[PDB]
């Protein structure tokens, strides 16, 4: 996350971590007590997914809830035309238990609209390079489907859109691949793509448009 603050600790329980032994590559969001949303990009054969973090510790949070899941569903028409379409229901081996530190949140049913204050959270990269050791959350304004489109030309497809690239420099960056993107109190969009180096000014990131998956989301995860 270029340029943000961290989060106050629990203050985005929908997030998940997808980690390795070592690493972490992505994050995810709760989005049903059995099913984590992420980047289609973000895809392994099986994932431990921890929820209820703030560090990457598990063990520092006595609610926090390590996750084996190896289904995946990744959007059929993921990477057609090249980038899209970038999401991927992970279904987990067991449904998790809601807490105060640990929620589902509801998908956007509103598409994006130029000028909305939303706010992306992430363990990915920050403004000097470095990897944080919290969540970290910042707030970045959705670009009009105008100006996204023709600047992303010929990338830019309607399951993408546009937040950030202002002065402020504030961005998401590698390593927040599979994060929200939260407007009005929904989950709006996943931290997909953008340009390195992160935060160039007139450069917002992209991010995955899931108002127009809702219905492919509640048919996967329902049936
Ligand atoms: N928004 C970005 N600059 C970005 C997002 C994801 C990513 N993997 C790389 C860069
Ligand atoms: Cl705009
Ligand atoms: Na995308
Ligand atoms: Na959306
Ligand atoms: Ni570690
Ligand atoms: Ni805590």
């Amino acid at each position: 996350i270029i340029n943000g603050e961290d989060c106050s600790p629990h203050s985005q329980p929908w997030q998940a971590a997808l980690v390795m032994e070592n690493e972490l590559f992505c994050s995810g969001v709760l989005v049903h007590p059995q099913w984590v949303l992420s980047a289609a990009h973000c895809f392994q054969n099986s994932y431990t997914i921890g929820l209820g973090l703030h560090s990457l510790e598990a063990d520092q949070e006595p609610g926090s809830q390590m996750v084996e899941a190896s289904l995946s569903v990744r959007h059929p028409e993921y990477n057609r035309p090249l980038l899209a379409n970038d999401l991927m229901l992970i279904k987990l081996d067991e449904s998790v238990s809601e807490s105060d530190t640990i929620r589902s949140i509801s998908i956007a049913s509103q598409c994006p609209t130029a000028g909305n204050s939303c706010l992306v959270s992430g363990w990915g990269l920050l403004a000097n390079g470095r990897m944080p050791t919290v969540l970290q959350c910042v707030n970045v304004s959705v670009v009009s489907e105008e100006v996204c489109s023709k600047l992303y030309d010929p990338l830019y497809h309607p399951s993408m859109f546009c937040a950030g690239g202002g002065q402020d420099q504030k961005d998401s960056c590698n390593g927040d691949s599979g994060g929200p993107l939260i407007c009005n109190g929904y989950l709006q969009g996943l931290v997909s793509f953008g340009k390195a180096p992160c935060g160039q000014v007139g450069v917002p990131g992209v991010y995955t448009n899931l108002c127009k998956f809702t219905e492919w989301i509640e048919k996967t995860v329902q049936a």
